[PDB]
């Protein structure tokens, strides 16, 4: 404490000042923090402050009030849970930030995602955890080539293919929560591919959907 306990009054001050329309005031106290912070060899409080940072810069300024306010909370629970010394605390913020990456990705939000899978890989690479780092690569590779499909016109057999493929991926690390937010897109998918007249590429997508679904189950 001391200096990180100065951080995160800042922080309280940041989220204080969003949740009530100033975005311009948070800033500059997440740069007074950002300022303290270089002033107490972390390096990994440094980085999410930054990260918090151009949060506010990107979804704040816009309409998103609600989802800046929520990288600073992240970036405040993480300081904080750095004054108790506390690594069973580390990890349901770990918890809560990759669950917000998934909702992230469903909603189809491409400011806040980048902004918690940093916070993610930073919480990560700080809790020698590597079934939390292979699935952020694999929802990274997912979520680009889905935004690049959705922007071209490729055809259904490409994004199926895309969605097969990060579904083997997750299969074989064996993520869960991971999961079931791809079993919703496949079945929106699906009814996509019902919609349209062909056939032969339904089967192979109910199939998939069932066998995804049985090894959630025993997951
Ligand atoms: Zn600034
Ligand atoms: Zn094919």
């Amino acid at each position: 404490m001391e200096k990180l306990k100065e951080i995160v009054k800042h922080l309280e001050v940041a989220i204080k000042y969003l949740k009530e329309g100033k975005v311009d005031l948070a800033d500059l106290v997440v740069a007074d923090a950002i300022e303290l912070a270089k002033e107490a060899g972390d390096k990994a409080s440094l980085e999410i402050l930054k990260v918090a940072h151009k949060a506010i810069d990107t979804l704040g300024r816009e309409g998103k009030l609600e989802e800046a306010a929520k990288i600073v909370k992240y970036a405040k629970e993480y300081v904080e849970a750095k004054i108790k010394g506390d690594r069973e605390k580390l990890r349901e913020l770990l918890e809560k930030v990759k669950k917000d990456v998934l909702e992230a990705i469903k909603k189809g939000d491409e400011e806040f995602y980048e902004a918690l899978v940093k916070i993610a890989r930073i919480i990560a690479e700080d809790l020698g955890d590597e079934k939390s780092l292979k699935v952020l690569e694999a929802l990274e590779e997912f979520f680009k080539e889905w935004k690049r499909l959705e922007k071209e016109g490729k055809s259904l057999d490409e994004k199926l293919h895309l969605f097969l493929r990060v579904g083997e991926r997750l299969l074989e690390i064996g993520d869960k929560e991971s999961l079931e937010m791809l079993i919703e897109l496949l079945e929106e998918l699906a009814k996509e591919i019902k919609k349209a007249g062909n056939e032969e590429l339904l089967v192979r997508a109910e199939a998939a959907i069932k066998d995804i679904r049985k090894h959630i189950k025993e997951l």
